[PDB]
């Protein structure tokens, strides 16, 4: 048969890259993320520009795990001030709301033939924290991410 649910013009796509697996697990209790101060600046432009048009989607890794672990939609603008400290390490400023809606690893192998042609043409899954995706290439990524078992 077919699978053409992901095959939609209005949404925004962002690779995360997490060093810290705790604060993946604290990040899937509490529905909660930071990114960098240029990180926080990237999403919530998107967020706030998106206008509730559409979603902006989160697509998690671990640096150097092999694998992503899982999507989450922002659900939220960010917010700068709030406590401090309640991750892993004591280097983030701020705070936004999230959704998971998928938490499964996928194996790098199975996304690395995927390109980013805003990334130099580099493998989906070398990517830095908040790189954009192009939404041509997330559709891709979304489809391999649910059907992977
Ligand atoms: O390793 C990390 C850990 C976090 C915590 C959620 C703040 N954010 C990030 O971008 N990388
Ligand atoms: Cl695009």
């Amino acid at each position: 048969g077919e699978n053409l649910y992901f095959q939609m013009k209005h949404g925004r796509v962002f690779i995360i890259k997490s060093y810290s697996e705790d604060d993946i697990h604290r990040s899937i209790k509490y529905n909660i993320w930071c990114s960098t101060e240029h990180g926080n600046k990237r999403l919530d432009a998107a967020y706030r520009s998106m206008n509730g048009k559409g979603p902006v989607y989160l697509l998690f890794s671990v640096n150097g795990s092999g694998h992503f672990c899982g999507v989450a939609e922002m659900k939220s603008a960010v917010d700068y001030n709030t406590c401090a400290g309640v991750w892993s390490q004591d280097k983030w400023k701020g705070r936004f709301d999230v959704r998971w809606i998928f938490v499964k690893d996928v194996p790098n192998s199975q996304l690395r033939h995927i390109r980013l042609e805003n990334n130099e043409n580099k493998p989906v899954t070398n990517s830095r924290d908040t790189q954009e995706v192009p939404l041509e290439k997330a559709k891709q990524v979304l489809k391999i991410i649910a059907s992977y078992k």
